[PDB]
C-alpha cells in the first residue's frame, strides 16, 4: 500500500494516520499484493504446501492434444495432462505390419514423448489377441505384436512422461 | 480489520491509533480475509498460479464410488477423481456373452460416462486371452471381444472422462 | 510484524507511529506470515480452497521411487505420485513360473502397496499373447497367465493405492 | 566456548573463573567445534589421514541414479557412488544397429560422464557373441559390436568419473 | 574432564584453579571424549564429512571371504568389501549346462547377494567364446551362454551390494 | 594449550588465570592436538569408526598411474586407487600373437600386481569376438584369446590389490 511518512511537527498529523491506516486495512480485504480468503486473484512464484491441500472446485492443468496416423492405419490420439499423457488407440488396419518393426507414417511429437521407454497395451477386435506400442525418446513408434495385415485396434490409459 | 476513524482534536487519540494498530497486526498473523503462511483456513475465488505449485502433504479432489455387474457376471468398480475415472474389472462370467455385444444388465451413470469412446484393456484367468470393454457417452458397455460363456476378467486402470 | 505500544505522553511519538506502520506495509508487499500474489514462499497447514483452482506451471507432489526383479526375471518400475502410482514392466522371463503362482524373488514395499487387489495387465513380445500380475495388501505378486519359461513382458500405466 | 574475561580487581572472579571452566569443560565431551568420540556431527574441512582408517559401520558416498535407452533399445542404468559409476546394461535390439555406430536416443549426462573413453563389454544372451559400448566423456555412446537387429545385451560393472 | 568447583571463599582456591585447568588441558592433547590428530581411537556416532576427505595411509571397511562350485564346475570366488563384491570366476566345466540354465550346486550366500540381477560377463580360454553368469538377489545363479559341456570360463570384476 | 602454572601467592594471578583459559578456550575452536568441524587439518593414528561415516565431499585415496605396451601392440593403462586398480585395454595387435602366450613387452610393476590371478575379460571391435588377458601376481599378462595377429581390443574394469 502506498503510504505517506509521519514525522515530527506535521501538518495534518492525524490525517496522515487515518490515510495510513485505512490504505492498509483496504489492503487486508481486497487487492494488492497479497492473496485472499475470497475473490478471484492471480498468484505468481513458487509456492510449497508443507500442509494437506482440499479442493472443493475444479483443478485446471496446461493441457495439449495430438492425433495423427502413427503407421499401417493405426491412429493415436493423445492429451497431455500435466506431467501425464492420456492415450487412445483407434483406427483400422489397412497395409500388412511386420513384427519389431517400426511406423514411419507419422512420428510422435517431442513434447509428448517420455524420457523412459513406455509400453501402451491395446486390444484386438475379433478375438483373444492383445498387442502393444513402443514410445521411445526419439518418437518413432514401434510394433512389437506379430505380424499383422488387418484388424480393429483398440486401447485408452495413461503413461508417465518423467522419469529420472 | 475493524478500525476506527483517527480526526483532529480526539479524545484519547493515543489508544485509538494503538488499538487499530493492533487490530491491523493481529490479521497479519492469524485470520481475518487473507490467506497465511501458518494455521488451517479456507480460501474462496478463482485462484490462478501463474508460477510452480508443490504440494508436500496430501491433495483431496471431489470424489464418487460406483460398483455393479454390467452383463453376465462382470462386475467394474468404478471412482471418479476430477477429470479421471480409476476402473477395476472383477468376478466371474456366468452366462454367454455374444461378440460385439452390449452388456444389458446395468448402465454406468452420465457422472462416470465419457465425451469420447474409451476402451478398457484386461485379461483373462488361465490363458493369453485378452479382452476389451468401451464405455460410450450413452451409458451401455459394449463387450468387443469375442463370444464367451467362461472365465475370471481382470484389468485395473484409469481413463479419462473430457476430451 | 513486529510494533512498539502507542501511549499518551510518548517520546518521540511520530518516530514510532511511523515505523510501526512501514513494519506493517513492508509484511503487506514481501515476507511475514502472510502469503503474497509474488514471490516463492512456504505455507504450512490444511488449505481448503472452495473454488476452482488454475495452474499454469507445474504441479509436484510426495515422489517414491522402487524397481526390482519380482520373480522370474520380471522386473516391476514403480513411481508414487501422491495417491496414483505409476507402473513398467520389463525384463525377459528366464526360469518358468507356474501358472496362478506366487513371485517370491522380490516383494513389493508396503508404501507402494494397494488397499485393493490390482490387475496390472500386460502384453509378451511376439505373439498375441497377454497377462495380468495382482498386487494386495501384503505385497507378494501373483501371475495369473499360463505357465510360461520363455518371454518378453511389458505393460506401462497406472494403479490406484487407495480405496 | 563462550567465556568472561578474568582479571586483577574484578568483581564477582571465583564465579567467572567457575562458569568459564564449565563452559570449557562442557565442549570437551559434547558439542562447539570439537569432533567427539560419540554424537552424530558434521564436520567441515580438508581432513587428511595419514594414519589407518578403519569403517565398521558404513561408509557413504555421493550417490545418483540414471537409467535410459541409450538407442536401438538398449538400455543403460546408472549409480554414482563416490569417483565410481556402477553400470548395468539392459533391454532388447529392436531395430538395426549398424557397427561402431553412435547411439543417438538419449546420451549420458555430463554428471554421469568419464573423463576418457569407458569401454563396457557385454554378452548376448544364448550364444558365445560379446560386444561393447564406449562412454566418451560427452556421453554420446557408441556401440562396437557388429550390425545387430535382435537380441539381449546384458553386463554389469564400473567405470572411472576423474583421471 | 572431571573438574571440581570453585567458589568465593574456597578453601586452596589458586590449587582448584591449577588442578582445573591441567584436568581440562589434559583432554585438549589426548583421551576423554575427544577426537586428537594423533593417536589410535575408537570413534561412536554418524560422522558427516561435507569437504574434502584424504585417506594416505589405508582405508579398512567390512569384508568377508566366500568360495564355492555354482555348479557344472564353474567356482566362484567372492570377498566383500563395504558395499561392493570383487569376483572371480573359475573351474572348469565338467557336464552339460543347458543354456539359460539355473547352477544348482551352490548359491551365493545372501550376505553376497545383490539387489538386483547382476550379469557377469566371461570369457572361455582358446577361442572367441563370451558368456554372463547372472547373480540375482536370491544367489541362484544362472548360466546365459549357449549349451556347453567343457572349457574354461573366466573373469575378474565387481558388482554391487545395494540400492535405493 | 601451553599453559602457566596457578599457585598460592603467585605473581600475577588474574592474568595467569585468564592466559591459561583463553590458551585452552583456543583449541576448542581451532589448532592444537584437537579434531574440530571446520579447518583443514591432518590426524595420524588409527580411527576405527563404529558408526556411519557419510563423505559429501570427496574421499582421496592414495593414486598412482601406469601405462605400457605388454606385447604384440595391446596397451594397457592403469590408475591404482587404495586397494582397486582401474584397468582400460586399448592399442592394435601388430603381429602373432599364438593362443593363451604371455605378453612379454613390458610386464605390470608390482605396486600395480594382485594377489591372485586377475582376468580380465575385452572385446574385439567390429565382430562378436570376446577374449581375456590374464594378470598374476607376477605382472607377467597371458593372452587367452586364441592366436591373433590384427585387431583392435578393448575393455575397462577394476581388479583387486590384495587377498
Amino acid at each position: 500500500a502506498s503510504i505517506k511518512k509521519v514525522y515530527r511537527g506535521m501538518k495534518n498529523g492525524a490525517e496522515t494516520i487515518n490515510d495510513d491506516l485505512e490504505a492498509i486495512n483496504s489492503e487486508l480485504t481486497s487487492g494488492g499484493n497479497v492473496v485472499h480468503k475470497t475473490g478471484d486473484e492471480t498468484i505468481a512464484g513458487k509456492k510449497t504446501f508443507t500442509g494437506n491441500v482440499e479442493v472443493n472446485g475444479s483443478l485446471t492443468l496446461p493441457t495439449k492434444s495430438w492425433s495423427g496416423e502413427l503407421g499401417g492405419g493405426i491412429i493415436l490420439s493423445l492429451r497431455k495432462k500435466g506431467t501425464t499423457v492420456e492415450y487412445s488407440i483407434g483406427g483400422e488396419i489397412s497395409s500388412s505390419i511386420l513384427a519389431n518393426s517400426n511406423l514411419v507414417n507419422r512420428s510422435v511429437p517431442n513434447e509428448f514423448c517420455p524420457r523412459n521407454r513406455c509400453s501402451l497395451v491395446g486390444h484386438m477386435v475379433g478375438g483373444w489377441n492383445a498387442f502393444h506400442i513402443d514410445i521411445p525418446s526419439s518418437g518413432v513408434c514401434q510394433w512389437f505384436g506379430p505380424t499383422a495385415s488387418s484388424g480393429t485396434p483398440r486401447g485408452t490409459g495413461t503413461y508417465p512422461i518423467d522419469s529420472a
